[PDB]
């Protein structure tokens, strides 16, 4: 078997074979040297000494509210705590990107081939011994236990963070612009070459698909009017491929820029309010350049509509799931004299940590209405009797599940779960500790310190009998959360430097793009700036409902 | 017409109407302010006081020799200085890219669709009084005329630097892995979709071609044997597409991983020197580990050979163009402490400014031979004739064109030079003088000025009438040249940071791929550090002959 099987290289050194059993480890530029990359420069001896955990950084952020309430107010030194922010993960993450499924060396094809997923560790080689390399029983448990006894929902169990519907679908809404697994090829393998918020899921894809669901005339997307009210065109006008069961009527299949988003009316809703966003947008550019072409208006737009996402997603979602006293800022400049890739290649990882399923309720309660499951699934005239303001107010009042701490995923998506741990081992994931090891974690010397419990690390226990072999999936929604929150530690740890390069890897936050010109001018550069989860419902929304994300 | 036509915004400020009459300039980080960015502020003014022009730069560079050698001789002050050269051509190329061909504002469309090349300068638009903007005639001078008054050979102008045939088709050899115009498409689309140095010129652009390359044992190439020489395999054997010819037997079509390589001998000498290296490293590697499968030394040899052909483009290919005395270093480490993009987006005029037809010789001399174009051009029964050995050491030997200072594209290929001005009008080229602004440069005051003599200044003045609408394909084979060099200011000014892009900016320069084990280990890391074109010759060619970039 691959003598790297037992992962002996530490502090990110990599392994190699150098005969049939024998490894090299490359300790460059890890800090550390000797045969596994374990013993410490000087200089690193004294980083380590220093190096404050994530546990006691949290800690910080989410206490001491009258010093934060200072620095917030004081725009030099909250921009000084952000540009920390940003720059303390920016080491984690390759970029250049590396290893995917079917490359757990270096190579150009690993490089140039945009259909995989990169990945954060290389997978288990194919003649392990061990599902996780050479620890554990010979085959993991299996993947119906560990759901049944860990993760599936006894009782609802509610985000104490205060997560709502709004939230929830504007998470799955946001991420499925991004993770778009090609099934046909795999789960290794994306159908999203853009690798982060092109807004594809507004646009489409293809160049053929936007052409489709433009208008043409001042940079508009197509749309009908139904009761008085804007929502997306037909897939019989446009002739857009959409997925819905052979049942749906003809006016109800929409037609937007992801093709799965007539499944759940919370992603139409969302869909709907971008669409009438781009068309605002539009209407306000055409008014500050009358002299502007179709062409121009539409990817000008596209650009504002793209700064608004990353915008809203840290100033409101990162800053609500964070919990932190300081305030998070949008602002390209504070990297503009630091190291930094102005790119993004979607992990595999980044994709399986983000399956929040734990977040869905146990119906959907819009006025006075409680939907099922089987009610609310591929239902878009619910969207249509209820309306767009109904759906904005019921969401922000009804709460999401807790997703760390056991226990919550609601039996209707069971199915989803088992495949993401299925597919997990199909891809050849490596153990939650050596994730937690490759993000500067320590590891977990047991089940009753992942979660913080009696019951579920027994059971665990049971299935697994070493800690070490914990895949990483269940290991997320059953770990020990923060005190009152909605994750534990490693959900965040390897969430934060993901999110990061996702958002900032943007080109529109390079020094070339991030002017007014590229935006039409300041007009175009003020709406990203002042973009708000508050703004784009009052701007889109008959009566202007108040919304967040909390309760 | 649009109101920014007459390119009002200076110092890489940007223009955009703010009505049907009215502009508005950004001058966001470009140290300049006011309505047209003309308005310096106080530190800009200190940092163009201490700052020398390109021509005394290349002076320093080029005289005091014997300072020099010290200083190739002290690696500290060796890394410093290489580290300068790196860094003060950085911030001239817009990475990640910005115009391109259909898009002279930034869009979401013109970043991510990589079929396009990009633009340095976005093009003149479609409405503009005047093919420049507003300065001119309605109408450019008759390409016919500028090629036949200033371009054509009349006599053979050897290049004073030296250059061989050895750098002339290397030249071809390398750069076509990056220019690969998509003819359907048009002159501004590109079908080289990795936009670099990632050798699909030996692997093919596709996964399908590579596979159909590969042996599948021992990493391999597909080869075959013909008197005992090791040639790239036929289309008949791979089922690789080539373009050839009908009249060309099927023994004679060789399969390799550009489309267009079999019709240059020159092309087909490097296409079967790169193929026996890649070869070579696969058996090296074998020796070092047993334990890996095909994939992996494949793989692992290719990203060896990326590695190696960057090294001797910046140690041999770059190095002998300079001029310099300063020794040139490739190492990567450089840039770990320095902000610096590791992607690449290939540039339309990184592509025009390469169009170096004047290299070429009025004819091929191989031993006793002298093969016209008409004899040379889809004979690879030349190469089987002679031999590698005596291709590498006739080609050694002969020397190559001047490239500027006018008058030397070979008659043979006129039709070519002429489409290079065409097709940069097709695609709506600003001036020369708006190029040379963007790489900051002075623009010239006339076209004596451009040329450094009399006669075909006079012929360019008849036909533009004014310098600021001199169009740069020409201008670059008619510039005045260096004392004694290949190339005069221009071409150097703007072709050598977009070499420094594509050339440093691929991964396998970053941090996390800059180790011994991405290429095997120290033995395969080794093999980079040390290549150079003599030591690929040696490797792959019978006998090892001498061979360089010039004649000497
Ligand atoms: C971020 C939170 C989130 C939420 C709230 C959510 C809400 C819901 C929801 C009800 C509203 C239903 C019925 C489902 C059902 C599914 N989800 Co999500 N999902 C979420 C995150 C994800 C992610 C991420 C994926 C992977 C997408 C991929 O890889 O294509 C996913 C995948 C799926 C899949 C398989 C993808 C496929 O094969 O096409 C199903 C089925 N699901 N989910
Ligand atoms: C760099 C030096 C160099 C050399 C030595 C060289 C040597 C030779 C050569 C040798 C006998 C021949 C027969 C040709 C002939 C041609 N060359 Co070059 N070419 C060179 C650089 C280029 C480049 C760059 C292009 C554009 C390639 C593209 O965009 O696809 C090119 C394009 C061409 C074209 C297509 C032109 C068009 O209509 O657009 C022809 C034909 N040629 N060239
Ligand atoms: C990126 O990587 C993908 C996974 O390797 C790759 O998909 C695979 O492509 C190969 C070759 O194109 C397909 O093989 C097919 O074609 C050959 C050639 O005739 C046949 O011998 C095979 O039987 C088969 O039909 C694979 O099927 C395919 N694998 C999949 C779909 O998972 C992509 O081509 C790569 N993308 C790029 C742009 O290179
Ligand atoms: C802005 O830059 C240019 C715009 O091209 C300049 O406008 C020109 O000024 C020229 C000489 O001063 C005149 O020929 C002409 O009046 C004018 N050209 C056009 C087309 O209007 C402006 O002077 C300059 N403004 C500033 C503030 O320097
Ligand atoms: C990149 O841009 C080119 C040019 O617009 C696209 O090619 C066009 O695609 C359209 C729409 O599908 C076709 O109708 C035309 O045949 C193409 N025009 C050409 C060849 O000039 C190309 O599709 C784009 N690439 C991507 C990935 O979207
Ligand atoms: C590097 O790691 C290897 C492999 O894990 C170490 O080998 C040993 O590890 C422990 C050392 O006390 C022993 O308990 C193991 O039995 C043994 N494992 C194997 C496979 O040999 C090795 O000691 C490490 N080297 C250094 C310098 O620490
Ligand atoms: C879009 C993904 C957001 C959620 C990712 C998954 C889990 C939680 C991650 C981050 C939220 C909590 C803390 C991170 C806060 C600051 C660091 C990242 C800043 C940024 O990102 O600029
Ligand atoms: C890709 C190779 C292209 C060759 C260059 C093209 C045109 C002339 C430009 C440079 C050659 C002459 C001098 C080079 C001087 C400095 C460049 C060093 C940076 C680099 O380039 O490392
Ligand atoms: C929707 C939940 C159905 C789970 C069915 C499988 C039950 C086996 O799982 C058991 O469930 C018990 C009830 O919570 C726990 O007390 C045990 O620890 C657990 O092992
Ligand atoms: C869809 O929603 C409507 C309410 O808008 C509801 O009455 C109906 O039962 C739902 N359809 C299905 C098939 O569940
Ligand atoms: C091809 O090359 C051979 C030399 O090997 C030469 O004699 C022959 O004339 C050439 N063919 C053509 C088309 O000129």
């Amino acid at each position: 078997h691959h003598p790297c099987c037992s992962n002996p290289c530490q502090n990110r050194g990599e392994c190699m074979s150098t005969g049939f059993d024998q490894y090299k480890c490359d300790c460059t530029r890890t800090g550390f040297y000797g045969e596994n990359c374990t013993t410490p420069e000087f200089l690193t001896r004294i980083k380590l000494l220093l190096k404050p955990t994530p546990n006691t950084v949290h800690y910080i952020l989410t206490h001491f509210k009258g010093v934060w309430n200072i620095v917030n107010n004081i725009p030099f030194l909250r921009s000084l705590i952000m540009k920390y922010v940003l720059t303390s993960r920016s080491y984690l993450i390759d970029s250049p990107p590396t290893y995917n499924v079917h490359y757990g060396y270096k190579s150009w094809e690993a490089f140039s081939n945009l259909s995989y997923y990169t990945r954060a560790l290389p997978p288990v080689a194919d003649d392990c011994p061990t599902p996780m390399g050479v620890k554990g029983n010979k085959e993991l448990p299996d993947s119906k236990e560990v759901l049944e006894k860990v993760l599936l929902r006894r009782e609802f169990i509610p985000d104490p963070q205060g997560s709502n519907m709004m939230f929830a679908f504007f998470a799955q809404h946001f991420t499925h612009q991004f993770f778009k697994t090609d099934h046909k090829r795999g789960p290794g393998f994306t159908r999203g070459l853009g690798h982060g918020v092109d807004l594809n899921h507004i646009y489409g894809e293809t160049l053929d698909r936007q052409h489709k669901l433009r208008l043409f005339k001042d940079g508009k997307l197509k749309y009908q009017v139904i009761g008085g009210e804007v929502y997306p065109p037909t897939v019989k006008d446009t002739q857009v491929e959409m997925i819905y069961p052979p049942h749906i009527p003809e006016n109800l299949q929409f037609a937007v820029g992801q093709e799965v988003f007539g499944l759940v009316p919370g992603l139409m809703m969302y869909a709907t309010i971008w669409l009438r966003e781009h068309n605002r947008v539009c209407d306000i550019l055409k008014q500050e350049h009358p002299e502007w072409g179709d062409e121009q208006l539409f990817q000008t737009s596209r650009l504002i509509l793209i700064g608004e996402t990353i915008k809203i997603v840290i100033e409101d979602y990162v800053q609500h799931l964070s919990g932190y006293h300081f305030k998070l800022k949008f602002d390209p400049e504070l990297l503009f004299n630091q190291q930094f890739q102005y790119q993004n290649r979607i992990a595999s990882e980044f994709n399986t940590l983000y399956h929040w399923h734990p977040l869905l309720p146990d119906t959907f309660n819009i006025e006075d209405q409680e939907y099922s499951f089987k009610q609310f699934l591929y239902n878009n005239s619910i969207l249509l009797e209820h309306g767009l303001t109904q759906f904005v107010e019921s969401f922000t009042r009804q709460i999401a599940g807790r997703v760390a701490g056991g226990r919550n995923v609601p039996i209707a998506v069971q199915a989803v779960a088992k495949a993401s741990i299925d597919q997990s081992r199909e891809m050849k994931y490596q153990s939650l500790n050596e994730y937690r090891k490759r993000f500067s974690l320590k590891p977990y010397t047991s089940f009753e310190e992942l979660t913080g419990e009696k019951e579920m690390a027994a059971e665990l226990k049971a299935l697994y009998s070493d800690i070490d072999v914990m895949e990483l999936y269940p290991a997320l929604l059953v770990e020990k959360p923060r005190p009152d929150a909605i994750f534990g530690e490693t959900m965040v740890e390897l969430g934060a430097p993901f999110s990061l390069k996702v958002l900032m890897g943007n080109p529109i936050c390079s020094p070339q793009y991030w002017k007014p010109s590229t935006f039409g001018g300041e007009v175009g550069f003020k709406i990203i700036n002042t973009a708000s989860i508050q703004s784009l419902i009052c701007n889109n929304v008959k009566g202007c409902p108040f919304t967040s994300f909390n309760v």
